[PDB]
């Protein structure tokens, strides 16, 4: 009897351990992303205005997802 | 006579104890199964609404299954 129902319980314990594992796992497998861009750009400055001349770009962005 | 007897009360007390055994063991025998899943999911948040997106899964499940 008692070798079957010792194997039994560790089936049972076995996938609980995989359960934890797969909650480890979640916080590597997020947030790596393609966040390179690169422009050319030129400027000039002056006592009322700056201006921004954009030469090229590694990508067409919109002007709202940038920041100053 | 009376080592005869003797012997058929201890054959009737035997069978009581092996029926008790079966439902010790009763409590062993039952709740366990394959409960193991894992998904690559991403998402995001707004101020109305979030989005998730599955990029694959261990198995094909129903959406009525998942609780959120
Ligand atoms: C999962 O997989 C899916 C499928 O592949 C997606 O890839 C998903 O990624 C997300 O997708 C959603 C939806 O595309 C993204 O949400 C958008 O986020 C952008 C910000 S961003 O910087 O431009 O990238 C916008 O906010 C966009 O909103 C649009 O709609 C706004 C509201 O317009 C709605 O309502 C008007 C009426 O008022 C209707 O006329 C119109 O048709 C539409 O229904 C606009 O205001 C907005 O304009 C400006 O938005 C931002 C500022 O907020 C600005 O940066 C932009 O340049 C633009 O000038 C834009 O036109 C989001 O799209 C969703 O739209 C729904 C709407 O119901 C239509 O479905 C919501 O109302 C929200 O507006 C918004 O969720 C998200 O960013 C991605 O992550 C993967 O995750």
């Amino acid at each position: 009897v008692s070798p079957i129902i010792a194997t039994i319980l560790l089936i049972a314990i076995t996938v609980v351990l995989a359960a934890t594992l797969v909650t480890i796992l979640g916080g590597f497998t997020h947030g790596v992303s393609n966040t390179v861009e690169t422009a050319g750009v030129t400027s000039h400055i002056t006592s009322k205005y700056i201006f921004i001349n954009v030469s090229s770009s590694s990508s067409a962005i919109s002007a709202s997802s940038i920041t100053i």
